[PDB]
């Protein structure tokens, strides 16, 4: 539930910025075999440490836009329901439980086309059933975008 | 607008960054060559800004804390986002259109005194907001980037 090995962690931090680095350059910037960077990371996928493998993209340049959306349930059986009827939408891509004004916050990756976008957002919205409050957040800028 | 194999890279590279570029001319039918360029391309245009990693944040030792803002005018959201983007713990800042104009994510500690300590050094630098709200995260149920 939190401690982990001292070189993990620098693991971690490093394939953070450049996930494909090679076992070798990883064993060279960490001052240690190929051999064990291998059985390490290893250990950290099978340990579901590093759950992926993917990009940071410009979603602009992607012609995308992101929404957020806040919920807030009326009861813990709806925000368990909402989040398992939602969780399988490939646009939703993130999907969160709070403590706060808002139970349950989700990523939505959009059309950047405002009639394209909207008609997809009430399409996810039909799919909220028994919020007390709904709030959509359509994000005009990125500014900073990092995991840790 | 990017092309048809351009797009379906981002996709797959979405899905798994460490493949090579043997295995991605494979999936795209072309030659390694020809991916080679193409992501090189991607890269310089500052479509593909990073390669990295989606980790277990519980299992590192870490919770997330959403931060809503709501400023109290336009201009003032530019300040503020000047003032935290440059905040380590701070992992995400979205400007915004609705209830709330700027969005937060923070990566903090499990132990609530020490994620209170970050928590409250963060929230010195939000200057005279209309509204704050600090949501702090119990469970992450899914997270992709695309």
């Amino acid at each position: 539930m939190r401690k982990l090995d001292r070189v993990d962690m620098q693991l971690v931090k490093i394939l953070s910025e450049n996930s494909r680095l090679t076992y070798r350059e990883l064993a060279d910037i960490l001052n240690t075999t190929r051999q064990r960077i291998a059985r390490r990371i290893d250990k950290l996928k099978k340990l579901g440490i590093i759950r992926k493998f993917t990009i940071i993209p410009d979603i602009d340049k992607l012609g995308y836009m992101y929404a957020i959306v806040l919920i807030k349930s009326k009861v813990p059986s709806d925000a368990d329901k909402v989040i398992s009827e939602i969780s399988d939408i490939e646009y939703v891509k993130s999907v969160e439980k709070g403590v706060g004004r808002y139970n349950i916050i989700v990523r939505l990756l959009l059309p950047k086309d405002i009639k394209d976008a909207e008609n997809l957002i009430s399409e996810f919205l039909q799919r909220i059933k028994n919020a007390e409050n709904v709030e959509v957040i359509l994000i005009s800028e990125v500014r900073k975008f990092e995991i840790i």
